[PDB]
């Protein structure tokens, strides 16, 4: 509806700032502040049969300072998943990456009970259909 509608004396005055006045003001908007945790911050563990290409894997892996996507390792060893190192994995939220070396039965077991799944033996695990019952 609007009740009279005039003259709006409002710019036969000099421009300054507090423009709007009564609901004026400079600066409302607090700062949340920048916080990087996008890509976050991936940690792992290197383990393989044979020890350098645990530490051949390390060797890259120290030199990630990439800015954006950190991955960093936290733990290296020749040797397979074994119950004690997943311990680690859960600890710094390194992930045990193991080359055809694969776990011990209870450190499997242990893995999952310790929130962390272990990957190895990344030849081909055959996920996509299974030929047998299948039409």
């Amino acid at each position: 509806n609007e009740f009279e509608l005039g003259t709006r004396g409002s710019s036969r005055v000099d421009l300054q700032e507090q423009r709007s006045v009564k609901t004026r003001v400079s600066l409302d908007d607090l700062f949340e502040q920048i916080k990087q945790g996008e890509m976050k911050e991936l940690n792992l563990i290197v383990k393989a049969d044979v020890q350098g290409s645990v530490e051949a894997l390390v060797a890259a892996l120290q030199k990630i300072d990439v800015e954006g996507v950190r991955v960093k390792i936290i733990h290296a060893a020749v040797g397979a998943i074994t119950e004690s190192d997943i311990s680690l994995a859960t600890a710094s939220n390194a992930i045990v990456i193991g080359f055809n070396v694969r776990p011990d039965a209870n450190a499997k077991r242990a893995a999952e009970s310790e929130k962390v799944d272990i990957r190895l033996h990344r030849i081909i695990y055959n996920v996509i259909e299974e030929i047998e019952a299948a039409m």
